[PDB]
């Protein structure tokens, strides 16, 4: 992929079956060079039978999504707000005060978001804990995806929601996620349950210091006081800044049905089109340890989410164990590399 740009696969039900395996797949084909890449499921798997039974499922915590700023650079502070039903909130989302406008291309669309991303603040039901997965389904179930990110819960004994555990979100039109990468930069999986499309801009892994440095840049004060400011997922900058700036990124629009990889160091941000549903996860492979060990952490909040790699180094790296606790493990990451289960690929 040394254009670098998001891959599409369309994995038979046989491939689908054991995920990481088919995440070494993608990878030997350099899907993670993008830093995002689409997985279409075969069309008979379906993780759930329907949707219209979960009118009554609580979001605990929805938020309103103000956004300040102008000329492609903003920030967004997400407000509170009391709990509601996924009735509630369909019905926000479907009013004629916050529905999707007109349009015939996503370019369009997009024009829209950027135009109006300031203006009429939507409601975002993110971070619901749960998934929707039947309990039954066996195929790249979110709340079991088994990769080797599971020791931090069976070795270490540590619950970290969203993280190891599945999220929810309900979307409504130009409800937004800003630029960043993921806690300790992992992966993370991303299936759109039902509803209307989300948009996604990635950076590629090899390119992501230049969007920190586009950041620093942009937003002194912000770089002053915290190391990776990024993480706070307050940022958002407009693709015609990146292109101004010189920032490689590539997009991509997820429909109903599908599946995102997000892979490690890669920055994406985005915004949905409309009344939809995603679930989440992160998860891990070999080659993910090494980012672990290198992430640039929030130097800013007691709250951050921070996973200690001794597991990881013990089991994995156990001949570099004293070197690496001993600050002179220096390993350079080459992005352009696949995970090591790649080799039979
Ligand atoms: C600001 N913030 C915060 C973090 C720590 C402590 C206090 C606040 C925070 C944290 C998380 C989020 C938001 C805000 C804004 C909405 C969305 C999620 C991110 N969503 C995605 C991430 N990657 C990919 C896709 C999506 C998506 O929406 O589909
Ligand atoms: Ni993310
Ligand atoms: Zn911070």
């Amino acid at each position: 992929n040394p254009s670098a740009r998001i891959m599409t696969f369309y994995p038979t039900m046989e491939e689908f079956r054991n995920f990481s395996r088919y995440i070494a797949y993608i990878e030997s084909q350099g899907a993670h060079r993008a830093g995002l890449a689409k997985v279409v499921p075969p069309k008979e798997w379906k993780p759930r039978a329907s949707y219209d039974d979960i009118d009554d499922l609580v979001i605990p915590a929805p938020i309103q999504q103000l956004v300040t700023g102008q000329s492609g650079l903003f920030t967004q502070y997400n407000i509170q707000k009391k709990a509601m039903t996924v009735r509630e909130f369909r019905k926000i989302a479907n009013s004629d005060k916050y529905c999707t406008p007109r349009y015939s291309e996503f370019e369009e669309l997009e024009r829209k978001y950027w135009k109006n991303l300031t203006f009429n603040p939507p409601i975002y039901g993110a971070d619901v804990n749960g998934t929707l997965y039947e309990k039954h389904v066996d195929e790249w179930n979110i709340g079991r995806l088994r990769t080797i990110l599971d020791l931090v819960e069976k070795e270490s004994g540590i619950t970290i929601e969203g993280v190891n555990t599945p999220y929810l979100y309900f979307g409504m039109w130009k409800t937004s996620f800003a630029w960043h990468t993921e806690d300790m930069d992992l992966y993370s999986i991303n299936y759109l349950h039902f509803g209307e499309p989300k948009s996604w801009y990635s950076v590629p892994p090899e390119h992501g210091k230049r969007l920190e440095r586009l950041a620093k840049g942009f937003f002194p004060g912000s770089a002053q006081s915290c190391e990776a400011f990024l993480r706070h997922k307050m940022t958002l900058i407009s693709p015609l800044m990146l292109k101004k700036y010189g920032i490689p990124f590539d997009k991509v629009t997820q429909e109903a049905g599908e599946f995102m990889i997000t892979f490690p160091y890669g920055y994406h941000a985005g915004f949905n089109h409309g009344f939809n549903c995603a679930e989440s996860t992160n998860f891990a492979t070999r080659r993910w340890i090494e980012y672990g060990k290198q992430a640039v952490l929030c130097s800013c909040r007691k709250d951050m989410v921070k996973i200690s790699m001794d597991v990881f180094v013990r089991k994995f790296q156990p001949e570099r164990y004293k070197l690496w606790k001993a600050g002179k493990d220096n390993t350079v990451i080459d992005h352009t590399l696949p995970t090591p289960e790649a080799a039979e690929f």
